[PDB]
């Protein structure tokens, strides 16, 4: 949907709205300013023409003609020199006023949105955050709203001129004679149609695109998420083949798109010299028989040609506009949505003297995001002033709701609340929460300094009275052992804060707030018994005489409390103290018991990468020549057709030169068709070639790289997929179309410089000195407005990530009540890219502006100079031409290849990036095929001293002096406080890693010396989170054993002795069904047995279990445990074990702290050892 017109200029004021006119009149003359310097080049040819046979064909007179004819051109030229400099002194100043008050009206108005637009945000209902997605609606504040200033700054100056040169153009083409107009009139509909046809069809092999690397890029995304597990079942080729055999796809459909745009280019490049020969062969005839003169056609081909133009130049200006209509609409509903509870009014009573008399009256509540169910269902209750009341029972029954509706978050259906016998919904928003002190779950700590996290509670607060609440709170001598004590900076960019000392935070921003009611939801949840405690003596501290409602989750905090709610199904169904309650021997009595990247890769490496395909490289090269010959060509023969009329000749020949000319435009123009189809269609594949042979090429080498690789920041799995797709398909604007640039180029330039300068050498040198200055001038507008870009835009994610801190905890500052703050935040941010704004107006004001007066002036240099040359007879007027239009609308023709071209420097460094993926050459070569593989089948596993740190970060040591046998067919428990030195064991038998010192043996033998396939064949993975594929049953399975004959009869006799059989057999689809995503869902406890019977069908002679069982699954874990007790049978097993139960049964259990053994023996032994295994045996008994 998008916005009417009208409304969208809404916000601007009577300044901008003189802005966007004054800068519009300004448009509309440079709009047909370029118009006029067609007609004067039409009258110029006229006085040039009107002499030029003169001199020629009878010599009347030597110096009595000299000084005649030529002390007229001298004459005449003086005005239309004069004439062409009128326009750029117009263009200079008009040029300014257009882009300056364009982006001046833009910028004003802009800055006025953002910040109605972020308060709109902040006045919103809580259960208006409900039903939205947060995300896009914060990138909706800096996107959209970067979506709109687009279509309406300077984009709309240049709108207004297309359409001043669209009426102005085929103005002055009617003017100066009707009949050439009305040709060309007649066949631009055919060209207009020849547009649009293409774009539909290059539209559709587009979508068509992203559908069939969708299928090859699918098995991509699994894979490199599931790394840990393709290595360590060596599925690292199986998974070369998915993805390949799905990559031929995309390439066949990529050729489709490859010839039909090249196609679409030669298509509508013949029909412009096609009709280029038609309105020349009609326009010769109209001079030839005495009707217009040369002058007369030249301005009306060109005056027609441009205002034809000019609807192409404005197509992206509309759709650059109507995006900004419609971004603005999605804006625009926001300011304009007003809520029933307005968190900014200033209605309501302000009662004083507030004692916390609390009611619920019949209260029902629905969430808005599924207000199918009801929540709470006749709800009722009293809280007496002073008094704390707990409320208690199952998940669903709306406690924190209870909270919710006291803040006034949400507006109860049915039902009353009320305080001190007042409506709180009759009250104002902000005393209402300025007298509620909101202890959230989580404590929401905002990157900013401790002083300003506690004064957000209350702006005015002195330092005298922070102190006395840090007191209050026991967060004082924590605070007072930090560096930079109250200056100290929090949040997310600062030192982490424990979950204690963060809650005790909120508690302190809640006592500055200073509130007569307290509401508390799940004060203490995930802290531990020994964080709880502080911030119990703290809470209780702080409760001393006030109204209180606790969301309580720990026995202690209920037992102590004064009244006691028991909620069930919405439904109070018994009210007491504890007593009471524990007399009941209701639901509260059950309860309380039961719980007791700048790579510089050359030019010349990236083309080796489609040497394969050299033979369709060397067409492509010629093709390149030709077509690049063809421009210079037409310099000629547009020339040569305008020298028989402006030089001298008789009427005899005007017929045979002009038409053969004119008919050699369609030898061009055919040429154009054919070395353009030619040149795409060798190229072309070169490219879609070069696009398939690079993603296996990588993806084959990505999957050789080691575990270290997979684990750094930078290589996510996500990260590789786009380096996998588009990186690896935008090397082929730098390998052929690179090649096509330079020769066409080369063959343009080449040519064409050599052709000026014979014809006469003077006005070259001026030319080739000035192209430089026109040609520099064109990149530091790409320059100055990219690299303006960064810079407005960098001073914006400040203000966007004011912006971010605020949406990402909404919930908690409106608890705050500080909407404002963040409102004038945001706004004092604005002020630095608003008034860079207002400046940068003033800058591409003038850039704009002396590009197009160094043009137009320009354009006077030359006609002036080349003039000049004609009084001397020093050159011809047809020569002039021969050289104006080689060199200019020949470098005007790289122009038109460079922009069409894929961008350049975009490509090698996205090339550069895929050689590294490449070229790289892992530590732990999986691919190898050298190693020992003996037929020695014993499994003694042996750890001496081994030392490893992770290289992501290898600033943490983990392991020091590790020494450790395990003998054949026993069962090794690791075990010791939370750390990674357990978990790192695992990962160096697989050898996922190497260590920095000591060794790792396997039956005496140094596993850096045996095939890493060999080494991990044996070696059975079990993953905390089992990865399941999105595949069959037999697949996933297969995963284990790969390249082997594996049929029915032996996934069966596996399957049993995972315990899995007897389950599979009753289910729909049985050994068929499609399991993943798509498929039926299977709980945590079955994927973790698939991950058993995986291990169980390679039938390895060590096992390696880690941190199984990690799921609340309570059947299936004793099915798990029986499965377990049957898959180590008689095997040598390592188990990373965290159960004790699991460890009462091990044959040998190692105690690990710091790196350090500190202990081990069987179980009896380390019991009655008393040392660290007992201390944990002994805590979870008690
Ligand atoms: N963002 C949300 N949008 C809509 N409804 C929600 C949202 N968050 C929670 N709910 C709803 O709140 C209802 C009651 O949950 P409640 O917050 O009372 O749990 P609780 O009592 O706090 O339990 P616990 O303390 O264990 O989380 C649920 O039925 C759930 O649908």
């Amino acid at each position: 949907p998008a916005v009417s017109v009208l409304t969208m200029f809404r916000y601007a004021g009577w300044l901008d709205r003189l802005y966007m006119l004054v800068g519009t009149l300004a448009a509309i003359i440079h709009g047909v300013a370029l118009p006029l310097m067609m007609l004067i080049f039409g009258d110029m040819t006229d006085s040039f023409a009107s002499v030029g046979n003169v001199s020629k064909n009878s010599t009347n007179m030597s110096e009595a003609d000299k000084r005649a004819m030529f002390a007229k051109l001298e004459e005449e030229m003086t005005t239309y020199a004069y004439y062409y400099t009128g326009i750029g002194a117009g263009v200079l100043i008009v040029a300014y006023i257009q882009v300056s008050f364009w982006c001046l009206a833009a910028g004003r108005q802009i800055h006025k949105i953002r910040q109605k637009f972020f308060h709109a945000i902040m006045n919103q209902e809580i259960g208006w955050f409900d039903v939205h997605d947060v995300g896009e609606l914060n990138t909706r504040l800096t996107d959209d709203v970067s979506k709109i200033n687009e279509g309406i700054g300077d984009k709309i100056g240049m709108f207004f001129q297309a359409m001043a040169t669209f009426f102005g153009g085929f103005i002055i083409g009617f003017t100066r004679g009707w009949k050439l107009t009305l040709v060309i009139l007649a066949i631009s509909p055919v060209l207009g149609l020849s547009a649009g046809i293409w774009a539909k069809i290059l539209s559709s092999f587009t979508d068509k695109e992203l559908h069939a690397y969708a299928k090859a890029g699918a098995v991509a995304e699994e894979v490199l998420a599931a790394i840990r597990t393709v290595i360590a079942f060596g599925g690292q080729k199986k998974e070369l083949e998915r993805y390949n055999n799905n990559l031929e796809e995309a390439k066949r459909l990529g050729i489709k798109k490859a010839i039909t745009a090249n196609i679409s280019m030669g298509a509508a490049f013949l029909l412009i010299y096609a009709s280029y020969a038609l309105a020349f062969w009609y326009g010769t005839s109209l001079v030839i028989s005495k009707e217009y003169s040369i002058g007369q056609v030249l301005t009306v081909f060109f005056s027609v040609l441009i205002g034809a133009f000019s609807v192409g130049q404005a197509s992206p200006n509309i759709e650059a506009f109507a995006n900004a209509r419609g971004a603005a609409y999605e804006v625009f509903k926001i300011i304009d949505n007003k809520p029933s509870i307005d968190s900014f009014s200033k209605s309501g009573h302000k009662p004083d003297n507030i004692q916390g008399n609390l009611e619920f009256k019949n209260i029902h509540f629905s969430y808005p995001s599924r207000k199918e169910v009801q929540i709470l269902k006749g709800l009722n209750l009293k809280v007496k002033s002073g008094q704390t009341v707990a409320l208690v029972g199952n998940s669903g029954c709306g406690k924190s709701t209870t909270v919710q509706l006291m803040q006034r978050l949400y507006d109860p259906l049915d039902g009353m609340v009320s305080i001190d016998g007042q409506d709180i919904r009759t009250i104002n928003v902000r005393y209402l929460r300025e007298i509620i002190g909101v202890v959230s779950q989580e404590p929401v700590l905002f990157a900013t300094t401790i002083a300003e996290n506690i004064r957000y509670g209350r702006e005015d607060v002195t330092m005298d009275e922070i102190e006395k609440a840090v007191k209050e709170a026991n967060a004082y001598d924590f605070i007072m052992k930090l560096p930079h004590q109250f200056d100290t900076l929090v949040g997310e960019r600062g030192a982490q804060l424990s979950g204690g000392q963060k809650q005790r935070i909120a508690i302190a921003r809640a006592l500055v707030r200073n509130p007569k009611i307290l509401l508390l939801d799940q004060a203490t949840s995930a802290l531990d018994t020994e964080s709880e405690a502080v911030v119990q003596a703290a809470l209780d501290k702080a409760r001393e005489g006030r109204t209180t409602i606790v969301i309580a989750h720990r026995l202690s905090t209920v037992r102590n409390a004064d009244v006691i709610a028991g909620f069930d199904g919405g439904v109070i169904v018994e009210q007491g103290n504890h007593d009471e309650l524990m007399r009941e021997k209701g639901i509260y009595f059950k309860l309380v018991m039961t719980q007791t990247d700048v790579p510089p890769a050359s030019f010349w490496r990236i083309l080796k990468l489609n040497s394969t395909e050299w033979p369709y490289f060397v067409v492509g090269i010629f093709c390149a020549i030709i077509n690049g010959g063809l421009q210079p060509a037409f310099s000629v023969i547009f020339s040569k057709v305008v020298g028989v009329f402006t030089n001298g000749g008789p009427p005899e020949t005007q017929r045979q030169n002009s038409n053969l000319f004119s008919l050699l435009f369609l030898i061009l123009g055919i040429i154009s068709f054919i070395t353009f189809f030619l040149q795409g269609f060798t190229f072309g594949k070169a490219g879609e070639i070069l696009t398939k042979r690079l993603r296996y090429m990588v993806f084959k080498s990505m999957l050789r790289q080691d575990v270290s690789w997979f684990d750094d920041p930078k290589n996510t799995t996500g990260a590789l997929t786009t380096r996998l797709a588009n990186d690896a398909a935008q090397v082929k604007g730098a390998t052929g179309s690179r090649l096509a640039v330079i020769f066409q180029n080369i063959a343009n330039l080449g040519t064409g410089i050599i052709i000026s300068l014979i014809y006469g050498w003077q006005l070259t040198l001026l030319l080739l000195a000035i192209v430089p200055i026109i040609a520099i001038a064109g990149v530091v507008e790409m320059k100055m407005l990219s690299g303006q870009a960064l810079k407005d835009k960098k001073e914006l994610e400040g203000s966007g990530k004011i912006a971010t801190e605020a949406i990402e905890n909404f919930r908690t500052v409106v608890s705050l009540t500080r909407e404002q703050k963040f409102e004038t935040m945001y706004a004092q941010s604005l002020q630095i890219p608003y008034r860079n704004a207002m400046k940068k107006a003033h800058v591409f004001g003038i850039t704009f502006s002396f590009t197009q007066a160094m043009m137009y002036f320009s354009y006077a240099a030359c006609f002036r100079f080349g003039a000049y040359l004609v009084t001397q007879q020093l050159m011809t007027f047809e020569n002039v031409l021969l050289v104006f239009s080689a060199i200019v609308f020949g470098a005007m023709a790289v122009g038109q290849v460079s922009s069409f071209a894929p961008d350049y420097a975009k490509a090698t460094v996205s090339a550069s990036h895929i050689i590294r993926i490449i070229e790289k050459t892992p530590e732990i070569d999986s691919y190898s095929t050298q190693g020992l593989k003996p037929n020695m089948l014993e499994g003694n596993v042996q750890f001496s001293g081994v030392v490893f740190n992770y290289p992501t970060r290898p600033s943490i040591p983990v392991l020091q002096g590790l020494s450790l046998e395990v003998k054949k067919g026993q069962t090794l428990a690791l075990v010791g406080s939370s750390g990674c030195g357990k978990s790192t064991v695992v990962q160096l038998l697989e050898r996922f890693y190497d260590p920095m010192a000591g060794s790792v043996f396997l039956d005496g033998k140094e596993i850096k010396q045996l095939n890493v396939q060999w080494l991990r064949a044996q070696l059975g993975i079990v993953s905390q989170e089992p990865i399941l594929f999105d595949c069959s049953i037999a697949e996933n399975i297969a995963y284990g054993d790969n390249s082997r004959v594996v049929s029915y009869e032996e996934i069966v006799r596996a399957a049993k002795e995972a315990n899995i059989h007897q389950f599979i057999d009753s289910l729909p689809d049985k050994y068929n069904t499609r399991v993943g995503d798509k498929g039926t869902q299977l709980s945590g406890g079955q994927k973790q047995r698939i991950a058993i019977a995986r291990a169980l069908v390679r039938q390895p002679h060590i096992l390696l279990l880690d941190q199984a069982t990690s799921a609340l699954d309570t059947e299936s874990e004793k099915v798990v445990q029986e499965a377990l007790d049957k898959a180590r049978e008689g095997r040598t097993c390592i188990v990373i074990a965290h159960r004790l139960s699991t460890i009462q049964n091990a044959d040998l259990i190692v105690v690990i702290q710091n790196g350090k053994v500190k202990e081990h023996g069987t179980h009896q032994q380390l019991l009655a050892q008393k040392g660290i295994y007992f201390s944990m045996v002994s805590v979870q008994a008690g």
